[PDB]
């Protein structure tokens, strides 16, 4: 292995430049299985990567595990074997009364309630995705025609408190996030995820393309739609090799 | 009889207007609005000289925002008032990176927050994003007249010397939060330096209003009629695909 | 024909002067310059209009800076560079302090930062801090013509509208870093809001030039001037030359 | 499930009260071997859970993924479930001189160079371990006579840049992390891991007790990437925690 | 007259000592003292007076710090250019746990920073961690000398109204950062509020010096707005 | 009997007085009371000595407030609760500017606020600033009396050694804010260093006190003489006779 938590070498990618990365490394295979001469490359702690090809060019779908920093060992390492584009697939919550479950969203950019991201840039730094990524998952939203919202996500690294969830050991919520959903709403922020903020930092801030598309699962306010998501991301993918 | 403390207009003065493109300098705004339908001069106040005009039978607005974001600020939430959702923010720009090369066209999808009004809108982790919408019409537009086009981040200055790390200077000296700050925006991929983006965007953002921004690339200090014009052009015909 | 970036100036058209007055709306450059002696237009270029007269047989300059910080940091710069070592600010406000009456003289001796530009000078730790001779000379000046003033802080704004509290706005929202906000500032003596004192006082301060700040009350949110205001201002500059 | 990710119900646990928690999903079995009645519960993305049996009382194993962000997942849940205690056993890199791989560090305090910590405590807040898990992890390791190393340990968000790594795709760190080895190192700091931040600051201010130890794998003063005593040592320290 | 600019002591003064029982008050320097072998007077500038004695043979130095981190942050500076590589700090509080009572002993393990010296040693993100030996001895200390316990965190403010939210005050106001905060400190299970801690914690786990904390118990805020002390010289003499 | 849980004082001790000088040091209140008319020492407790005075027949409070924003913190509000509305510090400083001069006087018009309690009174964006009367009085004090006066801003750190960038120490090293920071005010226009201001004047500017400081250049950083045994002793004297002339206009 080239690679300290991957343990993938360069030629495992050969020649890929593109990668899918879903946070759960069960969806690997899955969204591998959906091109062509799916391989499976490795699996070490919360990092499973598979190979695939799409219109005769390989792609590769690499888990990512939860939160900023392991996104960011994944995100590091496929970066130093050869991948420039990253695609992040994945579910989520919407904040707003007007999303409904089985919506497409599609991040433009994304409120920074991380540590990871400043790892990478100050936090004067934009959280934004590529245009070239964000499009071609726009495109591939209404190519399979799917009620579609772009726009402004909050990426935190917490599911509870940072999401502001009081249904907790606790219920305890600090101060800082207090209040912050009903805050967030009020800005047009459309959901709440936990990687979106670090993956798009450190790719802004290092000449690498980012997107993120992610199917709604639920409403503060799966199947056919994480199927919806996985489709739509992997004709994006098509679109940027 | 003003709907709006500083703009001197009332809602009826836009006719409809649901636009506005918002270059910087006053003495810019006939000139844009001369390259629409029926051009009308609504008001002039302060830093903020306004103008009505009509594409494809939909009236636009072109106003004027002054220098930085304060001024910026005062313009945008006036206009949001009298019933502005879409704003188009047109200017001329330097640039540090050494592969954008003067005539070139750059279109910002977000800024890096360098300066303070923004911070009333919305806290720093809130990025000061583009709207899809917006910056994708002003890509078409870009390409349709075949200039060569930039994407990516600008960094907004509230300063035009040190937050600009400028050390031609009366004091010749940059506080150490600026101080190695140009280098650091180059390695990350930032395009540019400008002094408004950072304010609009992130006001726009966080309350429901569509922006965007496109300037020519008039000097590079890593290494303009005719520039001017095409950022111009681009920005009308993105405003025509926007109403 | 210019010796600076954007006012359009040369060092030959200042004439030695080291003092500057510096309203905010370019309109009030004439009628402040017309109180002097031999008062000559210099320039005009964007928000920055500029007249140049004579106290006492000595060179004065009276220049606009705009709103804000941004556009102040440009001037004050460009004069500075010129020679002009003394700025004078004089403008007129809306006091939030109860017992702060309409046409009474307020004297700012230091300011809340409440802008962006002050920090590209120095550290928030800095203090936004008004020089003594020209406290010193305004305050001195105001009671001359028996003006009702006020000394102390006055909070500066990067925004007209959510930055001093205002709800009566488009989203009718104010973010949480200042909500409540002018009922602390009230609560810790604060006199007024006005935009461009923290940044004209911070980067004077910090960089061996010396600054005051007058303004006249011509309206108070807890519930003829301009001419005594820039009276007082004139006044005062003759005591610095 | 009674929690949305762990896919445990509180009946799993059979009143077990205290958590092993490794990073490494695969070290999880590894770790319940050591104890008696070893059995495996289930296995969610990055978190794989085991009950076992020490001293005629349940213990749980569960991993937390790497980072603050996934292990306040697992401590929530698992602390929904009952659980009061967590003792972290992971792997570390040292930035002292004198500490060699295989050494136990075992963690007072933790620099906050992580997000996590920052949701259930201002920074202001010391992300310290409980005294009664620190003290049985260093009585275990005296027990067994291991090399251990008692301190401050920094947490980091990230493996490279955060950890001041240059052996990158960019190669470059930004300004707050550049030359930070240096100073943490004069600062007496251990070593570099990536959870314990987050795990000691949600823990010390919900009232849950934790402790933190873990093995070194590499020495950072002499490289970035290198080429069971610490597992022994969670396992004794939690006997004396039931 | 001094090898140091406040303090006015020399290091002969010392007599070897390497370990310092550090008081918030000068006025107890003495009676401190009066608890061991040989206790000799030293100095006495501004609020730092220092007494040297004797435990189990050995010497050892007890130097008052005054209040607040700036002034401790002198004292623990100064000793440590003298040779003093222990501080053992030894002080009265106020909990805001209710069921911490008045008379009880608190041996703190780390403290909130909410003061401004911990800063001048390391950023805000360093944990102001007592050093393990110490707080150990601090702890089986208070076994052998008997008293109601509690060991955990402490909110160490540089102010003794604002920072401890106390309204008992001319402007009867409490800004923003405060407002609310004690409850905050509260749930979040911290047992008490004092005003050295953060820095003398900090500065020293920075710096390679150890140092431990114990407190008795003067007062209840859920209520209201010897053993400690012969707690802090047991545990000096576990750490000689 | 005492009204304020520190200072052991009561109203009745301060007789009316409603103007406070400040020092740091417990040993300093009783020279600075030697100045004016009757003096007699009012109490003692921790760092907190106290003295009543008369001056040009009005009574008056010497205090000390010990080192340190927090020290200083209490005494100013329980000296507030108390009655008094106005405090003047006066100080013994190093300067950092080369032009400073041994045994000038230094008026401080605000202070960089390198400390903690300024913050328990107000957000770092308040300006830690002098009262403009109490100002005014120190620097025509000080021509009165007639010595080299520099008015301007002041560094108020909460540490002697780091915070003002000393290497001198036990570590020997400082923290990144600190470290090249001594450079950075000196380029800023900073006068000098002390430890009390930056609480001292944004505590009393937030809560409609008047607070004024000064203080006498007893060494200066950038030079290499150093001032006999008499640093202090002489200069401290001009600052201490500029305060008590000062407080007279105040009254
Ligand atoms: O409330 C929700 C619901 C779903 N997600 C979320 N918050 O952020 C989560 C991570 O991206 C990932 C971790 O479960 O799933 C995203
Ligand atoms: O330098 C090091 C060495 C080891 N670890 C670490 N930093 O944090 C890492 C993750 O928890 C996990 C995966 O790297 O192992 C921990």
């Amino acid at each position: 292995s080239d690679v300290f938590h991957l343990g993938l070498t360069k030629n495992d990618l050969q020649g890929a430049q593109l990668a899918i990365v879903p946070g759960d490394p069960e969806r690997v295979e899955k969204i591998a299985a959906l091109m062509d001469k799916p391989v499976k490359l490795a699996s070490h702690r919360e990092f499973t990567s598979w190979r695939a090809e799409l219109d005769g060019k390989a792609v590769i779908v690499c888990s990512t595990g939860i939160g900023g920093p392991s996104t960011s060992i994944a995100v590091e390492e496929l970066a130093q074997l050869g991948i420039r584009t990253f695609l992040r697939i994945g579910t989520t919550g919407a904040i707003q009364p007007h999303i409904n479950v089985g919506d497409v969203l599609v991040t433009t950019a994304s409120v920074r309630l991380d540590g990871a991201s400043l790892h990478f840039a100050p936090m004067e730094f934009p959280a934004v995705a590529d245009f070239a990524c964000t499009t071609a998952l726009v495109e591939a939203a209404k190519s399979i025609g799917a009620t579609t919202h772009v726009g402004v996500t909050a990426s935190s690294d917490t599911f509870y408190p940072g999401q502001e969830r009081y249904d907790t050991y606790s219920g305890r919520v600090v101060r800082r996030f207090k209040g912050s959903m009903e805050e967030w709403q009020a800005m047009g922020v459309m959901n709440y995820e936990m990687e979106s903020a670090t993956l798009l930092t450190m790719c802004a801030s290092q000449g690498l393309r980012a997107g993120m598309v992610a199917g709604v699962i639920v409403n503060r306010t799966m199947k056919q739609t994480e199927s919806h998501a996985v489709k739509i991301v992997v004709e994006a993918a098509r679109r940027l090799l």
